[PDB]
């Protein structure tokens, strides 16, 4: 019993965190095999950040301009290349702690663990979701760039995010491990803003199924809804549209609890209309949207 | 910017998790130096749990009755003894991944990270607090016994909790690593219940300071209060009493934000008496009490653990 915002154990990723320094700038790098991945803005000074020409800034650097520190050991950079917004530094030592890993680009609504780091040293681990507006609501201070997001389903680390920047609203933007930004963001100091965010409907439904699995049914009602009528209502509360894919994905949770997906949608419609009336659901007075259907099944009893 | 429920990096503890099997029961053990610590109830059948005589149940076991698996390697148990509600299995190999560690008993209100494990394999990490009623609001399924709670202070892992049981309300009970239970609980299948809980006042104040640091100020007001008047309101709302020690501990956050501790107490008093009026604080509609003043300072300063 219980339901917590649970992160993956971070040890496999801690053994990959290194410090990358280029001139006066220091940030984090991810050391996998003989390559260290980090945000390409490590080659920029604060001045270069409005309209950096990364190809021009990079051509001026030699391997010895990159200082990579792994614990108390300096690694030797023997090559460098840029892939999109990530810089890849080839080093002369393969990381002996390299776990089984893959690079995966995720979709909005997907969750992942973030290992926040400073100076190549891990500070904390927390669970995040890629918001519908392609930002993440992280907890990052100056020096956290290059911290990564990941999942560890079945012993393989799937790296899905590398931290690059904080937007004016205090939310965060980054890339996948191939250096492609999530969303319409650029690694430039030019005026950029997070778009209007919405609630991840499929995740709220998954979390209502988690509440039913954990013994809470107060919010259920005798009604059902069509998928279209649900979407017309939910969008009035700034909820993402629920697709037939989301309905299919919720099938296993629907079968386990005996509550049809559109019946749970009717419950959600009623919660949006009524609020909680002084009650809580899984210790929350708000509808939680940072648990996916997969997270609920993984955490909850069967 | 941002403020998340953040756990310590778990790698140092992951390297200590092992699987302990005794007969039909499998649970988790903590392998530090040449000893594996686990709940003593690993030796009980379901019927033994009804009224166990642990000394008597243990005298019937030999070292070979305890199968300890560290990853894909079977460790050899060469001794066994009980300390309170923990069983200590001496093994023939010191854990090469043993971090610098201590065993510490925490007080209610203190937070810690839990590394939830099943079959000696870490599954997740989360943060929680020792409630004033000595339970933890954990997330644990069957097989999670022996999962541990810890803090990291500098390069030292302070182990403070070992999971033993789930109470009927779905909250959890366990011991320190010396096998002493937190709370008036016993390791027996008998009627037990979590007592009425209270809110950890000093932690709510710390989280209000975290909200101010992160740019949320709507709850601030021009008022102040005395510690006695604030404590009268705390008692009324099932909040733990705030001591002068708690005020002193909140001193740094008070100096940073410019909001005196008793000034923040008047904001909390108003929140208790009036509610949030449709507003949220750090994305929450409830007053959060599972961040200590130290957690707030640590998260807002970026302290690392290499
Ligand atoms: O966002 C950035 N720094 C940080 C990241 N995350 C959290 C933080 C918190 N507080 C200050 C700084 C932070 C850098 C510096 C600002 O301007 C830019 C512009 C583009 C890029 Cl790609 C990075 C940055
Ligand atoms: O609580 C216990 N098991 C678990 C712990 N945590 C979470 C769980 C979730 N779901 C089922 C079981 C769980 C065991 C089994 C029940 O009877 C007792 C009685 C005393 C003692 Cl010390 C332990 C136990
Ligand atoms: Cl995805």
């Amino acid at each position: 019993s219980g339901f917590r915002k649970m992160a993956f154990p971070s040890g496999k990723v801690e053994g990959c965190m290194v410090q990358v320094t280029c001139g006066t700038t220091t940030l984090n790098g991810l050391w996998l095999d003989d390559v260290v991945y980090c945000p390409r803005h490590v080659i920029c000074t604060s001045e270069d950040m409005l309209n950096p020409n990364y190809e021009d800034l990079l051509i001026r650097k030699s391997n010895h301009n990159f200082l990579v520190q792994a614990g108390n050991v300096q690694l030797r950079v023997i090559g460098h290349s840029m892939q999109n917004c990530v810089l890849k530094l080839k080093v002369d030592t393969a990381n002996p702690k390299t776990p089984k890993y893959k690079f995966v680009r995720i979709q909005p609504g997907q969750t992942f663990s973030v290992l926040a780091c400073y100076n190549g040293s891990p500070s904390g681990v927390y669970q995040c979701a890629m918001r519908p507006n392609f930002t993440i609501k992280g907890s990052f201070l100056n020096g956290s760039c290059g911290s990564v997001g990941f999942n560890i389903d079945y012993d393989c680390v799937s790296f899905c995010y590398m931290h690059h920047m904080e937007l004016p609203t205090g939310v965060h933007a980054g890339t996948d491990l191939e250096g492609n930004f999530y969303g319409p963001f650029v690694d430039r100091q030019t005026a950029q803003a997070a778009g209007t965010d919405t609630t991840i409907t499929v995740n709220v439904l998954a979390w209502l199924y988690a509440a039913v699995i954990n013994g809470d049914r107060w919010f259920l009602n005798r009604f059902t809804t069509t998928l279209n009528d649900f979407n017309l209502v939910a969008m009035k509360y700034n909820y993402e549209p629920l697709t037939q894919d989301h309905v299919d994905i919720l099938g296993p949770l629907s079968a386990q609890t005996g509550i049809a997906v559109l019946d749970m949608c009717a419950s959600l419609k009623e919660l949006l209309q009524n609020g909680m009336n002084g009650r809580t659901i899984l210790g929350s007075a708000l509808l939680e949207d940072e648990f996916t259907p997969f997270d609920v099944v993984r955490q909850c009893s069967g």
